[PDB]
């Protein structure tokens, strides 16, 4: 257990928290961004205010978060949750194992989901679409419409 | 590495797991709730069964989870994922950097999304709506309708 | 802090990382899968490429991730976020406290949400539906229709 006078803490062979208020726990775990936190062997939180939790996880974007083995978040404001998830667009969010949020301000929801269009939320990919269930009827213009509502027309 | 007979583990300058089965790792990391887990400098898992992971992350609600630097989950049953995400409503869920789910039983999906109505899931905020894609056609009454179904009705 | 020549790290009474590139931190924390990461007392990352973070969390599925106190991911490709969240279906994703993504290829979004139909995404459960808000109008056949669009047909 190695500590610094600037709030860094590390543990594991070759683990290095050098950014200030850093935490790096795991073999060759690295937290080089300010306010950065890395957990798992070869985890890498190099972005400022980044968080990389999971073996070979990586969060190199500013304000990025990658959680799950081999998860990646290279976009600024990008967040990836799930083993092998990638959030690579600016302000993107990938939630699901092997999900990919590639476009800016996009989200990909579910395992293997891909978001390749700006400002959109993807629940799968072409030929692998998912039904959205337990949706209460929409009220405002920008609420989703459910089947009971479509049928009422 | 400090350990107690009651399942607590602490590592870091001033790191303190004191709640029973606590784990606190990072400078001034604090796990004071029962079964609490805190990782990162100044991380604070103070709710019973809370989990705060990331620098300055905070999970003070009972059963709360905050993952991401500066993430916060002060609501009971609340879960926040993303840097600066905030799940402040009871049973709220905020998934995306700087997302906010303030209302009870709500969810905010995507960066900067705001959920301020109860029992609702927001995919953005007013003037910043997001489109929902790769949606299979709705089958049951409470499923979403897609554009293909809307077009077949416009006939 | 114990370390192996095969990249394992463990800290805590009875902590054990034995799979290769493993990390196990906390009282009786266990990381037995390859490339596995466990944080918290009794946390258990026994799947290959699994990640279990939170007191008593479990990720026993291959490539599974469980984050939150008592969160569970026994399914292959399963990801659970939130206290007591369970993603048990193959390729399922449970996001929210006490959410359950049970069916293969399903997702449960929101506290207490249940997904029991394959290839579907649930925002609640029967009699506990949630409104989806801040949805831009759909463009492609497989985009969700919003209310403005529905009303544009109604006339
Ligand atoms: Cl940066
Ligand atoms: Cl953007
Ligand atoms: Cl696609
Ligand atoms: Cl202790
Ligand atoms: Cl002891
Ligand atoms: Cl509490
Ligand atoms: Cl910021
Ligand atoms: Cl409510
Ligand atoms: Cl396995
Ligand atoms: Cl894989
Ligand atoms: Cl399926
Ligand atoms: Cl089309
Ligand atoms: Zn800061
Ligand atoms: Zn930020
Ligand atoms: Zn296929
Ligand atoms: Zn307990
Ligand atoms: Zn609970
Ligand atoms: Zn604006
Ligand atoms: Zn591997
Ligand atoms: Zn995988
Ligand atoms: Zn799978
Ligand atoms: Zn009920």
């Amino acid at each position: 257990v190695r500590t610094s006078s600037l709030g860094d803490t590390s543990a594991g062979n070759g683990a290095n928290a050098s950014g200030g208020n850093g935490t790096a726990v795991g073999g060759a775990a690295s937290a080089s961004g300010t306010d950065a936190t890395a957990l798992g062997q070869a985890s890498n939180a190099s972005g400022n205010h980044s968080t990389a939790l999971g073996q070979a996880s990586s969060a190199s974007g500013s304000g990025s978060t990658a959680v799950g083995q081999g998860a990646g978040a290279p976009g600024d404001g990008a967040s990836a949750f799930g083993q092998g998830a990638l959030a690579s667009g600016t302000d993107s969010t990938a939630l699901g194992a092997h999900s990919t949020a590639a476009a800016p301000n996009s989200a990909a929801i579910g395992a293997n989901s891909v978001a390749s269009a700006p400002n959109s939320v993807s629940f799968g990919s072409r030929g692998h679409e998912r039904r959205l269930t337990n949706v209460a009827p929409g009220i405002d213009g920008t609420d989703a419409a459910n089947m009971n509502q479509l049928w009422g027309v």
